[PDB]
């Protein structure tokens, strides 16, 4: 259930959806930063809110 830091997730919504956006490039950068990893980077996007 742990595939990234619990309050990273969150402040990743607050960072790409609660700001004016930052790019992939950018956003990797500081995923890693905060303690993220690529696995809950690909959950963050293709399940953010777009899910199919």
């Amino acid at each position: 259930m742990k595939q990234w830091s619990e309050n990273v997730e969150e402040k990743l919504k607050e960072f790409v959806k609660r700001h004016q956006r930052i790019t992939q490039e950018e956003l990797h950068q500081y995923a890693q930063r905060l303690g993220l990893n690529e696995e809950a980077i690909r959950q963050f996007f293709e399940e953010f809110e777009q899910r199919k």
